[PDB]
């Protein structure tokens, strides 16, 4: 069905190592939507080219009100093009520039979308979604979608590489290089529910080796305005052993998420 020729092009929203990510227009409809195209040298030269199509076909069928939604795809000799719902208010990491943290009501309230998300997911046997803020987008009514689809790609405003901002949501088992499950999903909320509070992630270090130590030994401390609640979940989704990390269920009924979520 598509062809690039059904669309208007405006500017890059932004840029990844497999290719650019354009505001666009179908034509007809005058529908505003993202254009992901990732080149097919990049794919080749990374070995990629296979993965791509696996979750193509599983982005084909998420269908979720917290999941950014894939519309269809195409090709042409040198490039692979992904129609993507377009996200109007930018990433959750630039908010988290914008305002440095989060109070706890925004926070419990992402927290809940995203288990809810991650629950569908998981329904699935869809785990291990790069859930990093920069891959997290916001809605028209302010609503958070997961958009890790098709690898990462960073706006200009973005200060922190794709490299490091993985990096600092990886949980210990596949940094000590262990067999994973799906509790990789739980330890990540528990990194991003700490960033949303300080405005940091909890393992941040001057260099790569130092956060690989400190995720692998689960160091990482609170400041002092973080309340006992939010330490105690926090505390629960960033134990090293992942049979100790709750069920998503669990989050959702957490009582300070309960408390303070909208
Ligand atoms: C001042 N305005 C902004 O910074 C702004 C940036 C993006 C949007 N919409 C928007 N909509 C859909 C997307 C899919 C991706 C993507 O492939 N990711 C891996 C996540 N991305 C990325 C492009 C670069 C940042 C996220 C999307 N981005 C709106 C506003």
């Amino acid at each position: 069905q598509w062809a690039l020729e059904d669309f208007e092009i405006g500017r890059p929203l932004g840029k990844g190592k497999f290719g650019n990510v354009y505001l666009a227009r179908e034509k007809q409809s005058k529908f505003i939507l993202a254009l992901k195209v990732l080149f097919k040298a990049q794919l080749e030269k990374a070995g990629v080219e296979h993965q791509l199509r696996r979750e193509v076909e599983i982005q084909s069928h998420l269908r979720h009100p917290n999941i950014l939604r894939l519309y269809g795809y195409f090709h042409d000799a040198t490039r692979v093009y992904l129609i993507l719902e377009y996200a109007p208010l930018g990433t959750v990491y630039r908010e988290l520039q914008k305002l440095s943290k989060f109070d706890e009501q925004r926070t419990a309230t992402y927290i809940t979308e995203l288990a809810n998300a991650l629950s569908y997911c998981h329904s699935k046997r869809v785990i291990h979604r790069d859930i990093k803020p920069e891959n997290l987008l916001l809605g028209s009514a302010g609503e958070l979608k997961i958009a890790d689809f098709g690898w990462s790609v960073h706006a200009p405003s973005s200060r922190r590489t794709t490299l490091a901002g993985t990096l600092d949501y990886l949980p210990p088992e596949m940094i000590e290089g262990r067999m994973h499950d799906e509790k990789v999903d739980l330890w990540s909320l528990g990194v991003l529910c700490y960033e949303f509070l300080v405005g940091k992630p909890p393992f941040e270090a001057n260099t790569y080796q130092e956060t690989y130590k400190r995720i692998s030994r689960v160091e990482f401390t609170f400041p002092d305005f973080v309340t006992e609640g939010a330490r105690d979940l926090i505390s629960r989704l960033l134990k090293h052993n992942p049979s100790q990390r709750p069920m998503l269920r669990e989050v959702l009924e957490h009582p300070w998420i309960t408390a303070n979520s909208s």
